[PDB]
């Protein structure tokens, strides 16, 4: 616990300055109208202000050499900071998975936001799920047994519910067992309706770069238990926050209109 | 979690070094007569020390064109880090209050040391006790009902005892309720006893600038749990610490020295 | 909770990117054997990798002209951040004790690492085991009564028993007593027998320069409960976050290769 000077890390000042704009629920209503006029212009300027939110942060880890086939996109990589660090074996280089732990409404390590797997990384992508203890996945959008080995683990399929739809299976340790639970998914309704379905049961959340479905996703988890427990709303708080952990977070002006949508519908 | 390598920020390196000044409370009768003597020059020397303590940290919401008339003072503007945010509806700017969290033994939301609202500023001042679940207020000096609505917000007075007072409020968003107490404060018995009085029943203290009763304060009701709980004194760096968060806390050396006064007492 | 950018602190970013090692449990037999090949070349790699680890912190206290008699050694001097600060009587200089808090796996302050007392450094030393609650001593190497006064604090011995030998003391301010265990210690089964010992019963932990045997016990009983609790290995991360409190934890690539030969065994 320090606080910092003006002028050490221009980043922090940002942070502690303008990171945060708070709505009481029940002026939403009137705030919601306000930016949703000459065409949305209000959310655009939001929007625009959050587009250099977390992006000098140091991303070595991305940037070696022997780990560029393990990023789908080159224009999305994870910060050091919070990317999520596999166990070793052969060199460190092994550790390095295209994901980071995203902050939730209850604490930091809630989510594990990560792109869809490569066919180089499935081997990487289920020793995160088994070391980490991962229990939900949350498909935005294969790799999977529809039991097939990837590595050292062992997947098996054991529940398949189509309605979105529910999957669950077992990882094993090829060397002990836990069960998972997939949520794959495909108006607000069916956002709010498909998050509501999840939450009755660290949760691994994809979409294709594990940024913008990724993204919308985990922000309106997070506003809704701020709409439940506290009164109030803080979209461009949120994105802040999820930008300072992974780049890209709600990808377009139309996501983020689209979570404010959602919002709007909740608060009526 | 993230130690500094020096040079870095010099404000930090001061933390770490001589940030903090521990007396045992069996050996403070000792030092006290050492720092009164030669007129007061011990204890002058602590709070010349104390004097540049936290004031390069950056006070840019304080600082803007638009939030000038909520401030009282020129020179006694909230630090970023540790200002209470409200909620906004008009502009980011409505967010802005002179005043900020302050460390109390428990935890570092435990105050909120505030200037005596102004005129312009008092919807500012129930919306800020509203939204922030404040219970008790300490006035160490008129800015309520002798029901009376401030904005959104509705504030009845419901018991006055005159003997200090105390006076108790409901607070209500006209959109709630909850309860308000507030202590009006009017030798050091009389200070440490009102605290006692005070400690029965998030504390917002305000004076007129919100500085010196109010970091006397403070400060004397942190010293009173650390000489019951640890067995030891430290003015210094509590003082330090309340510098950290907002500027001039105990604002003239008569202050500390009586500060010091009373806990020499306490000690006896 | 702040992030930083990239090129406010270099130790900071070494800390993001390479300040850990994960190998699992169950592949430590491969990994050790990679390891000790070319002769420990392996270790010798990650051993120098860590040389630079923390040590461009500050450490004013230490270097202070009053102090440099109640250092041991001249380059073992304690980092400002994690130093043990005493309580002050005459001026600041009583509060140094060339000491720092070590995190173990449970907390932060699980030891205090310190140097073997000098005879200007004895009243300190009991001083220190008096106000901040000692209830264990590691002695990995004649500091105590064989009851003796040392300043305002007393020392008594009640208990002998020589085997490693243990002893118990009770320690009592002059002006309240706690008692104490003294753990005395004199292949890897000695080090890890001597340890699961100790466990039974913050802890403070000694050797000469406090910094070798004293940096190579604190990490085994890390590793023994990231052993039990994760099914994991990191010596190279806590040697790292070791260094990051206090300099030359674990001081020769002996020590260093010596750790992972007790994680070996343990292993099987
Ligand atoms: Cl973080
Ligand atoms: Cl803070
Ligand atoms: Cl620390
Ligand atoms: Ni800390
Ligand atoms: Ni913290
Ligand atoms: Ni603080
Ligand atoms: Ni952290
Ligand atoms: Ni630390
Ligand atoms: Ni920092
Ligand atoms: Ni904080
Ligand atoms: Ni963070």
């Amino acid at each position: 616990h320090h606080h910092h000077s003006s002028g050490v890390d221009l980043g922090t000042e940002n942070l502690y300055f303008q990171s945060m704009k708070l709505i009481r629920v029940e002026n939403f209503e009137a705030y919601f109208k306000k930016q949703q006029a000459d065409s949305n212009c209000g959310f655009a300027e939001e929007y625009e202000d959050l587009k250099l939110v977390g992006i000098s942060q140091p991303k070595y880890a991305a940037e070696l050499a022997e780990n560029r086939g393990k990023n789908r996109y080159n224009n999305v990589l994870p910060y050091d900071i919070s990317r999520v660090k596999l166990s070793v074996q052969t060199h460190s280089t092994d550790d390095y998975i295209n994901a980071n732990y995203m902050p939730g409404y209850h604490s930091k390590k809630d989510f594990i936001a990560t792109q869809g797997p490569l066919p180089n990384t499935l081997k990487d992508f289920w020793r995160m799920v088994w070391e980490k203890n991962v229990y939900a996945i949350i498909m935005l959008t294969e790799y999977w047994p529809s039991a097939q080995d990837y590595g050292d683990i062992t997947v098996a399929m054991t529940s398949e519910i189509v309605l979105w739809t529910i999957r669950d299976f077992t990882v094993k340790n090829i060397q002990e067992s836990h069960p998972l639970r997939q949520f794959h998914f495909t108006t607000t309704d069916l956002l709010i309706n498909f998050r509501y379905l999840v939450r009755d049961y660290p949760i691994l959340v994809h979409c294709s770069a594990g940024v913008g479905r990724t993204g919308t996703f985990i922000a309106i988890d997070r506003l809704i238990y701020q709409i439940e427990n506290e009164n109030t709303v803080d979209v461009y708080g949120i994105v802040y926050d999820l930008r300072m952990h992974r780049p890209l977070m709600v990808q377009t002006e139309d996501q983020y209109v689209f979570l404010n949508q959602c919002v709007l519908d909740i608060v009526r």
